């Protein structure tokens, strides 16, 4: 029969909108290629009357859109938008309650580790490079974290419903944050082999696997030396706003005011449950929407975060 149209906007970044005219007889797919509205796939759907003036997301099919996409997300992975939108379709349905003055996530689709990562980021000093993470993270801090979670999932190449590692998640995010000015100096000491000194910049300057205790890392930790005689690695100098100390879950006692926040993991490798412990006027345990408060804490801790500016050892 007749040809009806509506006006809509197409975007890759929801910053630069592009006025398009669509035909209400043809599917979005046929006219634009893959097309999303609020993360919902509409490729196979014909325009509705209500669609007038709404913003749709499309894949970058021309060079103008490729520049706009790369500038915003800092990636040229063709699958990225599809994944960002697939995630978003789920993450818009999650509830983000304000818990202890911080945005959490009400438990759903094994998001316990995203919730824990989100509560953590709010407590440490981080500047993201991708304008996509800068923007979503600002809105997350406000209670509006639907997009930030969908982006974490997209960057970390994760499915909705699949349980993630908080330390793997955080590493990925730190790869997309400005940490150029972060600097760590380690000394490794043997009885024979002598004192070797290394310097670590960026992600490797703020992350350590093998001890939870920041104080222990400064005193010294035992490591298997190449020679075969256990050597002592100790921290000589740290320049970072924070440090992340990680180790495989173990009964650990956390004391008020000796740490910033910690990741509790109960259960078995890849199928457990995450809780967030934070240190304020007392110890808070944030379990999605659920909050409890205690003087003391012992439990299976796997990540502890500490605030820092400049530490310099007095050793030697
Ligand atoms: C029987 C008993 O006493 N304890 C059981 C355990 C043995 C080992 C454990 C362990 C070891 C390391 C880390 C942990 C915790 C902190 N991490 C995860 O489980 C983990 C890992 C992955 N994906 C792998 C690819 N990137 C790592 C995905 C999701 C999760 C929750 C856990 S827990
Ligand atoms: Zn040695």
């Amino acid at each position: 029969s007749e040809v009806r149209t509506i006006k809509v906007f197409t975007t890759v970044d929801n910053i630069n909108l592009h006025t398009q005219v669509v035909d209400m007889s043809m599917t979005y797919g046929q006219q634009f290629g893959p097309t999303y509205l609020d993360g919902a796939d509409v490729t196979k759907i014909k325009p509705h009357n209500s669609h007038e003036g709404k913003t749709f997301y499309v894949l970058p099919n021309d060079d103008t859109l490729r520049v706009e996409a790369f500038e915003y997300y800092h990636t040229t992975d063709p699958s990225f938008l599809g994944r960002y939108m697939s995630a978003l379709n789920h993450t818009k349905k999650w509830k983000y309650p304000q818990v202890n003055g911080l945005t959490s996530i009400k438990w759903a689709d094994n998001n316990c580790y995203l919730a824990t990562a989100l509560l953590t980021l709010q407590q440490i000093e981080l500047k993201f490079n991708p304008p996509a993470l800068q923007d979503a993270y600002y809105r997350a801090r406000a209670g509006e974290a639907a997009n930030f979670c969908a982006l974490i999932l997209a960057y970390c190449n994760k499915t909705v419903g699949e349980l993630g590692d908080v330390r793997e998640t955080m590493s990925y995010l730190f790869q997309h944050a400005n940490l150029d000015s972060c600097k760590r100096v380690l000394n490794v000491v043997c009885k024979t082999c002598g004192q070797q000194q290394t310097t670590l910049k960026g992600v490797e300057a703020v992350m350590y696997m093998g001890t939870l205790s920041y104080e222990q890392f400064k005193k010294g930790v035992q490591i298997p030396c190449t020679c075969g005689k256990q050597a002592t690695k100790y921290l000589v100098q740290q320049e970072s706003p924070f440090v992340m100390m990680s180790a495989p879950p173990a009964q650990y006692e956390l004391k008020h005011g000796t740490f910033t926040c910690a990741s509790e993991y109960t259960g078995n490798y890849q199928c457990g449950h995450y809780k967030h412990i934070t240190s304020k006027e007392t110890l808070y345990c944030i379990d999605g929407a659920l909050l409890t408060k205690s003087s003391e804490y012992k439990g299976p801790i796997t990540d502890v975060f500490y605030k820092e500016n400049s530490y310099t050892t007095t050793i030697k």
